[PDB]
Formats: C-alpha cells, structure tokens, sequence
C-alpha cells in the first residue's frame, strides 16, 4: 500500500508515534517519505546481505527474520514480511523499539540525511489531525 502523506500521518499518530522519544510526527512522516516513498511494500538490499523492509525500512540484521541474513537478530520477534503489510501496526511497534535502541532516529539514514535539522512540521501541514 502506498499511503498518502496525511493518511500516513493520521495512522502514525493513532499508533502513538507523535512525540515518541521526543520525535514530533513530522519527523516520522519525513522519514517514511525518504526511506520508502510511503510504500509499505518497499524492500532494499544492504551490502552486508541484510535487507530493509517496509514503510520505515527496518533492517533484518537486527529487527526481523527474513531467513537469509545469517547470524542476525530478530529483536522485534517478527518475520520481515510482516513489515510489508498494509497494516502498519508491526512497523510502528518495531520502530518504537528501534528509536529506543540508543541512537534515536539516527537509525534511519534517510531521516538523518534528509529530515534531521529541517522544518519537519511541513510534512504534516494541511493535515486534519
Ligand atoms: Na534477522
């Protein structure tokens, strides 16, 4: 599922991401835009042989099981395919653990490089939230 911008903002807010670990909703929306283009089905291979999955590009090296990332962890205790669902529950719940891991939203490289330090409230402008 490819979410609309305000559609995703509303879902992320419902699931408790607005201000989670002090990150305002626009940070999360911006991150999703640049990680996945708002597409739950996005997958991307990494150089270490892990893959990033879903709307927030969650990595199989640590967070989910995809059966082809030897020596990896599964800290969200989910198959990585769960992160591709049109239902973003699993992705959100797992993102909460990630952003609590120590480095905050710097875990999302597109957030770091394209959202951090920018006017991220623009990403929710016009949304009835
Ligand atoms: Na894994």
């Amino acid at each position: 599922k490819v979410f609309g911008r305000c559609e995703l903002a509303a879902a992320m807010k419902r699931h408790g991401l607005d201000n989670y670990r002090g990150y305002s909703l626009g940070n999360w929306v911006c991150a999703a835009k640049f990680e996945s283009n708002f597409n739950t089905q996005a997958t991307n291979r990494n150089t270490d042989g892990s893959t990033d999955y879903g709307i927030l590009q969650i990595n199989s090296r640590w967070w989910c099981n995809d059966g082809r990332t030897p020596g990896s962890r599964n800290l969200c205790n989910i198959p990585c395919s769960a992160l591709l669902s049109s239902d973003i529950t699993a992705s959100v719940n797992c993102a909460k653990k990630i952003v609590s891991d120590g480095n905050g939203m710097n875990a999302w490289v597109a957030w770091r490089n394209r959202c951090k330090g920018t006017d991220v409230q623009a990403w929710i402008r016009g949304c009835r939230l």
